[PDB]
């Protein structure tokens, strides 16, 4: 099946807890996969304009590890719940992808999660201005704009709204699309 095939592909790239004890400032993100209309999608947030870091930017749910978290996956799930109302029973964490090093002292660990089909996002407006889906296949043929760094522009056909996706968030989206969609019979 589509979902069994996606999880099987993802597991091959799982680094697990290999880098998780290193003494960094630690953040986790959840890359949330949603199956709709017979295709996989990624769920993104638009950060509230109120926030200190990166107001109004597109990013995956996530945040800084805190002492309550049993592990890095728990960080991702806790933050996703706070930001978009995703409950732990509504997500199956499939793997941990390559972590992202930033600022010399920070490690961001991405987890891919399969999201229940009955989840409906409840954006927490103190943190999130918007939540939207992009089909995973978009990231194989994105609409690229150079600002010199590459920015993806995605227009939602349901409403005509255009979102800009860039940086780590864009990079991770492409990685997940490659992992799941490469080398597939039609
Ligand atoms: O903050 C994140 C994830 C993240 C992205 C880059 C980063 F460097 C660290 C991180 F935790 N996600 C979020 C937070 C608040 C509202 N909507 C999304
Ligand atoms: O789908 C959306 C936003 C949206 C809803 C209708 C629409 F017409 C356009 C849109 F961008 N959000 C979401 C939330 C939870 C799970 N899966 C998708």
């Amino acid at each position: 099946s589509m979902l069994d095939d996606a999880k099987a592909r993802l597991r091959k790239y799982d680094i697990g807890g290999k880098y998780s004890h290193l003494p960094y400032n630690k953040y986790s993100v959840l890359l949330p996969l949603v199956a709709k209309e017979g295709k996989l999608h990624l769920l993104f947030t638009v950060r509230s304009e109120k926030l200190r870091r990166a107001p109004g930017e597109v990013c995956f749910p996530g945040g800084k590890r805190d002492p309550t978290d049993m592990d890095d996956a728990a960080t991702a799930l806790r933050e996703a719940q706070e930001e978009v109302g995703l409950r732990p029973h509504q997500v199956e964490v499939v793997c941990c992808l390559v972590p992202c090093l930033i600022d010399t002292d920070t490690l961001i660990t991405p987890f891919v999660g399969l999201i229940d089909h009955n989840f409906q996002a409840q954006p927490n407006p103190a943190e999130v201005k918007d939540v939207f889906l992009v089909p995973l296949a978009y990231f194989l043929h994105p609409q690229v704009h150079d600002q010199i760094n590459h920015i993806f522009e995605y227009t939602n056909p349901e409403d005509g709204v255009t979102y800009q996706i860039k940086g780590m968030t864009a990079n991770l989206a492409v990685l997940v699309a490659f992992i799941i969609l490469e080398k597939k019979p039609t």
